[PDB]
């Protein structure tokens, strides 16, 4: 086979560091529920603009490292970016919550650093890193009745932003595409009932096409999660 092809010439998110200001806080956009308990576990911020990108960014995980204030370790950790940051303060604005603002201190300067109130940061976008038994879960969101669907993708590890969301009724072999709106929701409305099993199928960034067969079960329910 000769000699090891380098790495495949594709488009991807960098790998070097941006600048961003940054604040900390102490019902999401994304409409994330239990962010304290796994697989987020705190680890979240709000992100403005050019990070939320109106919802496409809702997964979206970065490593943030800090060298600002004595307190900061210059060791990077990964926050999931879980809600909008509706007032920026500078080009990138981190909203990050108390918890994760504090986990870029050294060992026990957690409390020190978070009394910065502000502070400059560095950042690159990264793949998320769930722990796992984590599984890309389907949340019905409320309001859906069986001529309406408006459902959530979460835990997606995939490599970009979910660009896409197509249902596919166990016994039809049509795909039914959902339309993209705020908060990364993905919604349809029909005149055929939404009845039987539904296979999810979404495609992110590059052009990978995943299927969740009969994730959403006949007999669904609005507000609920489904996971595959
Ligand atoms: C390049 O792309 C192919 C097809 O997606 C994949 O199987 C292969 O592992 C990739 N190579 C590297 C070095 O990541």
């Amino acid at each position: 086979p000769k000699v090891p092809p380098g790495p495949n010439i594709t488009a991807t998110y960098g790998d070097k560091w941006l600048d961003a200001k940054s604040t900390w806080y102490g019902g999401g956009a994304c409409g994330y529920k239990d962010v304290d308990k796994p697989p987020f576990s705190g680890m979240t911020g709000c992100g403005n603009t050019p990070i939320f990108k109106s919802g496409r960014g809702c997964g979206s995980c970065f490593e943030i490292k800090c060298t600002k204030p004595e307190a900061c370790s210059g060791e990077p950790v990964v926050v999931h970016i879980t809600d909008d940051n509706e007032e920026p303060i500078a080009p990138y604005h981190f909203d990050l919550s108390g918890h994760a603002f504090g986990a870029m201190a050294k060992k026990g300067d957690e409390q020190k650093l978070r009394s910065a109130g502000e502070l400059e940061l560095q950042f690159r976008r990264v793949k998320c890193k769930y722990p796992e038994g984590t599984k890309v879960t389907f949340h019905v969101e409320k309001g859906s009745n069986p001529n309406y669907l408006a459902l959530l993708v979460k835990y997606v590890n995939g490599d970009g932003d979910v660009v896409a969301v197509d249902i596919k009724e166990k016994g039809k072999d049509k795909w039914i595409e959902l339309k993209e709106s705020w908060g990364a929701i993905w919604r349809i409305d029909t005149p055929d009932k939404l009845t039987g099993p539904f296979t999810v199928r979404y495609t992110t960034e590059g052009g990978t096409k995943t299927e969740a067969e009969d994730v959403i079960p006949e007999g669904w329910k609005a507000d609920t999660s489904y996971e595959s």
